[PDB]
């Protein structure tokens, strides 16, 4: 009860990877 994470973790890996790219940059 704590493992299905793992999917979460596959949307935050590219979630705010390209904001803070956009952002840092834009």
């Amino acid at each position: 009860y704590g493992d299905t994470w793992a999917g979460v973790e596959a949307i935050i890996r590219i979630l705010q990877q390209l904001l803070f790219i956009h952002f840092r940059i834009g």
